[PDB]
């Protein structure tokens, strides 16, 4: 079993209290997204737009602002139900581009889930109100999902304001209103969806929720990625009517090997596709369950890996006192149930409703398969154990570097620690992966609560934004300035960001001149003819 | 899921340097004994005797002292067998009295275990040898148990120098040689015992093994909890012959609620009896799985319990991909399996050979009961998660404060660190645990001349104040109150709650055990109210 890693470098607040935070009277940040260089921010009634050129002073101001607040009747049928009117608010937590000039927006209104299109450039809010359901939470503590695949929105959230149906729900484009089955447990248990991609002809989905491989144990949660197919046009006018006919959900492995594993079984984040040398990867930060000890560690698995587990056997209960067990091959029906029409072994259907009834009604009861994905060499690329808090955040840079052929991970935390990590993704590149700095990114004074929400790399800028329940702060990838002349530190860093010169000292790669112009050594750190400066 | 409380005190090296060491080339501590106002510390070849009554004025003296060797040809032979030079030591792993003049003792003899009876007044080979397998280990490395019951002595150990069959056994009695059956995965499963104790009509063993319940999964461990009868003689021609016919066995369940119980399921080390408000129980140290997150708790279990747990329905596997679910009530065969012969549900069999096939090859394939013991108060005793380290030994003082009315127990590590803590016992009395001292035990100049400083066993010297922490190579007599730390400071003192100090109208609080009425000595081990009290 690893052993927490030691912090190369560390910057605690008074080192990272010269950087620029966001306020804006609560900011009550739900999420942000870059879009080439501008930075969009949505919290409680307000969309904040943020020019990623625009290097700050004082502040980061916003370049642009979006308002749309609750109509004070909505505040009062909101207080009619009986909630408090701090959650009586417009909290946007859908701000998802359709297109290259045109943004769709939904806000939970106090328990009123709308929804509106608005301008990118402009920020106009050109049009009238689509109805919220079933894509804008009515509550502000939930998550939430929303993507657009060809046309088609394809949300994950709940749909009644007594929060019990949970559902994935698709619509827009030129199909069908398609959702999962309202209170069936044996298709989702009280999940709690995360993020989602679009791959190949399915789109893929990243959520936890209460496993039912351990019902004889506890209510213990799994991590589970689900997988829908882009032209499902549903069931037939008997079976399966109005709902997915591809919804399969497979189990996601992060667990460290030996003679008894050690699973991280919780899900708290994940990224989008990333090419992690040569092939398509994701990576995600898993903790343990709530009521254990708190580790954290960081999986990644491939595409192919997570296809596979698809094209394998699936997973049934015969017994109500048997454990859990793979059907046979030869007892599955056909066609392959979870391939999409027209591709494949399903090639002989032109649309779903075309299915037969041995195939739907299977599918229908078994929804899960059998394998679990696994990580890539078996082992997680980095862990956090002995502290006191969970990691939450994430993202990556997959070129870093002078030659960009180093990777470096940023994990948020419970405690606004963001961990630099430099990943170990091949055989041949280092020993362990290595924390590089362990930054205390949070600030009492500018902001107010200390847990990382999300963060967003902006490489071309050289920064990292990291966000809380009340601010935004801008910290640089690197720190070099730190380290000085003492090429020693410098080298002994093994950041990949940082890089000496025959100058006297060491900066940034980013600075303007050659990379062979830079002289590091982030694989070992060779201290060999040095002094201690 | 509650944390890892913050230490009241802590006493660091410096401090504790001014404690006196034994030594006694090491010395290879393998287990003490406290008898009376006397000491028995065991190690390789030799075993001491230290008066608990002789105050140390540099190093813990030792009065008497026990000489045994391996034989000339026990060094050559064991050079023969492979094992290393410093293998082939006669390591004294059992040293039980049988009555209150002599006492047997067993030792590895450079895997050659042998037996022998000595006297507690001279320590002088005082009769003659007996082999020591199934009874004394091979390898000093190992765990082992050892206990006289009703005129015989029953052992639990392995037998062979290849260390495979693992077995508990029973001798030094008037019936015949009994064992568990050798290689019977079902039976005992790659086993570390760690403790026995005779109650009621059983003698009841304690240790941890691999799970029969995780085939499906990992290579879990799960802490056993056993029992036979103490007059068992065997089964019939037929089924189990010298064999044991009422081994019973239930899991141990260290755990903390929620809608996810969190297990501590690895047994590192147990106490006896011990009479908690009013009921026996007895407290026990876990941790979880080597491949985990290193965590350790404390919980207690009470004897009736125990009993009620074996009381219950047994486990079984149906099918080999199913869960173990119990047996229905009408399948358990007549009489009552477990039960001993001449009691309760068999006093119409007067011996264990008078049991019929269908009840003893019924116990022969359901030896694991289905309940678990479920721990006194839901959530455990005491807790430590944080910490890279992971406890081991466990003493405890029943009888605390002024009144006596005060549970505190000392629980080691595995780096040279002893926890006090005033446990929560009843509901009428804390509102938790509270660790009042840490102690860093491990003497870095004496204990070691390799660095290794695992806690292995402690031992309450109550008569005198006083605690033995063992490690490898030495044992630190370790006070069991540091109330000079505070003294002056009435501050100090109620804040550090311990209830073996006490506050007087001298001006300087104490040692509650200094011969004064005991409404003299002040103190507030409740709450800890600093109220309307400088700061010294
Ligand atoms: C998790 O992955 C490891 C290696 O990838 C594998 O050995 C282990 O069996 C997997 N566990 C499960 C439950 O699939
Ligand atoms: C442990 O005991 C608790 C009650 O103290 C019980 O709820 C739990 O199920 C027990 N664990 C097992 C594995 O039976």
């Amino acid at each position: 079993f690893p052993e927490d890693d030691e912090p190369l470098n560390t910057v605690d607040y008074h080192y990272s209290r010269q950087y620029p935070v966001f306020r804006g009277h609560r900011l009550d940040f739900q999420l942000m997204l870059k879009i080439r260089d501008t930075l969009y921010i949505a919290g409680r009634d307000q969309v904040y737009t943020v020019n990623l050129n625009d290097i700050p002073q004082t502040e980061v101001i916003p370049s642009k602002k979006l308002t749309w607040r609750s109509r004070q009747q909505d505040r009062e049928n909101c207080a009619m139900k009986g909630k408090h009117k701090d959650e009586c608010h417009n909290f946007i937590k859908v701000f998802v581009p359709r297109n290259d000039e045109m943004v769709f927006v939904c806000g939970t209104n106090a328990f009123n889930p709308m929804c509106r299109y608005y301008r990118l450039s402009t920020l106009e809010y050109d049009g009238e109100e689509i109805s919220g359901l079933a894509r804008c939470p009515f509550d502000a503590r939930q998550t939430n999902v929303a993507l657009f695949a060809d046309g088609k929105l394809y949300s994950a959230t709940v749909a009644d304001f007594l929060a019990s149906d949970a559902v994935i729900y698709r619509s827009m484009g030129d199909g069908s209103a398609l959702r999962t089955i309202k209170y069936d447990s044996k298709w989702i248990k009280e999940p709690h969806f995360l993020h989602a991609i679009e791959y190949g002809n399915y789109v893929y989905f990243f959520f936890r929720e209460i496993a039912v491989e351990h019902n004889n144990l506890g209510k213990a949660v799994y991590s589970r990625v689900a997988r829908i197919c882009k032209n499902d046009m549903g069931g037939s006018q008997r079976v399966l009517e109005k709902h997915w006919t591809s919804f399969l959900k497979a189990r996601l492995n992060c667990s460290v090997p030996g003679d008894s594993f050690f699973y991280f079984d919780v899900l708290q984040s994940i990224t989008d596709i990333i090419q992690i040398n040569g092939i398509p990867t994701v990576i995600g930060v898993f903790t343990t369950q709530l009521n254990s000890i708190p580790g954290s560690a960081v999986c990644a698995f491939g595409m192919d890996d997570i296809e596979k587990v698809f094209k394998g056997r699936f997973k049934e209960q015969k017994t109500p006192d048997s454990v859990w067990t793979a059907v046979p091959e030869d007892k599955v029906p056909k066609p392959r149930p979870g391939c999409c029409a027209k591709h494949g072994l399903a090639e002989a259907y032109k649309t779903s409703i075309d299915f037969p009834d041995d195939t739907l009604s299977f599918i229908k009861s078994h929804p899960l398969m059998d394998s679990a994905v696994p990580p890539i060499a078996d082992e997680p690329w980095f862990t956090k154990t002995r502290v006191r808090y969970r990691l939450t955040a994430i993202e990556v840079d997959r070129s870093a570097g002078p030659y960009q052929n180093y990777t470096v991970i940023f994990v948020g935390s419970e405690a606004g620690v963001v961990l630099k990590v430099l990943a170990k993704t091949s055989p041949f590149s280092l020993n362990d992966s290595v924390l590089l700095e362990e930054i205390e990114a949070y600030n009492p004074a500018k902001c107010s609560d200390r847990k990382v929400v999300s963060l967003q790399l902006d490489r071309d800028h050289h920064a990292l934004y990291v966000a809380f329940s009340s601010c935004v702060v801008r910290i640089p990838l690197s720190r070099c300035e730190r380290y000085g002349s003492c090429k020693k530190s410098c080298i002994a860093s093994r950041d990949p960001y940082c890089g000496w010169l025959s100058q006297g000292v060491c900066e940034r790669v980013t600075l303007g001149m050659l990379a062979g112009g830079y002289e590091q050594d982030t694989e070992y750190g060779n201290t060999a003819h040095l002094g201690d400066c």
